[PDB]
DNA sequence: GGTGTCTGCCTATTCACCGATTTTG
DNA sequence: CAAAATCGGTGAATAGGCAGACACC
């Protein structure tokens, strides 16, 4: 019921997010509300986690995003200490670091009751246009003033696979392929492992062909949108080394059982089972029960 | 009677996921 | 030939967010 620490930093920079909100109290001018706040979004299939989560830090409080959605959420101030210690002991990898230090420099704010004050609202403004998607309309309204927008870039290295484990058990994907031979009725089993990540952390990116000595990275692209994925195809690939990481750093949520189909479909490719006739059906069957297939 | 804490509810997109075709040893 | 590399997608679980009730200093 407590997830390891570094598991659940990996978990929190694939899914977890730092919230600075600044709002007018009662829709009055020149009287600002501010609140600091973590929370996490998962679908209800995998609420267990952000309960796993409640259950290591003793704080937050989970309530429903939507009719699919579940979002843990720490409100309390004083709770955000149990946050901040946590990530100062185990730090955030992606982009997201530079959310968190733009947070915690809110809470020293907040702390001091500086944000009471003409000045600190002002402090927390300038901190809030740097966070996330920035400065609302209204809020760029109330202040027009030149501020600086851009953040110093996050470029950090990989410090465990414990931490890949949770940054994989978010953003990770282990897909079967059949590529089936067109004007026949031949289908071959080709194995696929995934991590997808925006275009903002290519350097974490390109790292992952390193520290796992295979695959390479994809530019992948949507309309005007772009982001990259990290992809392993060769067999060889992912029962040496993909397959083996995973199994020692056990993954959490959902997910496992995805993986644990797969390492299913990948001791028959290695028993070269997947060639059989038998084989291949049995296959056929575990992918229509993984992924978005997976109903139960 | 002001501020903090909590929750219902919302939107844009960054994901996870997908089938298939072409290239290679 | 079978596998590996590569292509070309896209629905939605995300990643942040908006607004206000109200318990409480
Ligand atoms: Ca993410
Ligand atoms: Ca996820």
């Amino acid at each position: 019921s407590s997830i390891n620490p570094w598991i659940l930093t990996g978990f929190a920079d694939a899914e977890g997010s730092f919230i600075l909100d600044i709002r007018n109290r009662n829709n009055e001018s020149n009287r600002y509300r501010t609140s600091l706040r973590f929370q996490i979004t998962l679908h209800n299939k995998d609420k267990s986690i952000l309960e796993n989560i409640q259950s290591t830090w003793k704080v937050g409080k989970i309530t429903n995003s939507s009719d699919r959605a579940v979002m843990l959420r720490v409100t309390r101030f004083e709770d955000l200490k149990v946050i901040i210690d946590h990530f100062e002991k185990y730090p955030l990898i992606t982009q997201k670091l530079g959310d968190y230090k733009l947070f915690k420099q809110a809470f020293s704010v907040m702390e001091n009751k500086e944000h009471l004050k003409e000045n600190g609202i002002k402090e927390l403004v300038r901190i809030k246009a740097k966070m996330n998607w920035g400065l609302n309309d209204e809020l760029k309204k109330a202040f027009p003033e030149n501020i600086s927008k851009e953040r110093p870039l996050i470029n950090k290295n990989i410090p465990n696979f414990k931490w890949l484990a949770g940054f994989t058990a978010g953003e990770g994907h282990f897909g079967v392929n059949l590529k089936k031979v067109k004007g026949t009725a031949k289908v071959y089993v080709g194995l696929r492992f995934a991590i997808s990540q925006h275009i903002r952390d290519k350097n974490l990116m390109n790292s992952l062909i390193t520290y796992l000595g295979c695959g390479s990275i994809r530019e992948k692209n949507k309309s005007e949108f772009r982001w990259l994925e990290f992809e392993v195809t060769k067999f060889s690939d992912i029962n040496d080394k993909i397959i083996p990481v995973f199994q020692e750093n056990t993954l959490i949520g959902v997910k496992l059982e995805d993986f644990e189909d797969w390492c299913k479909v990948a001791k028959l490719i290695e028993e070269k089972k997947h060639l059989t006739e038998s084989g291949l059906d049995e296959i056929k069957k575990i992918k229509l029960n993984m992924n978005k297939g997976r109903v139960f």
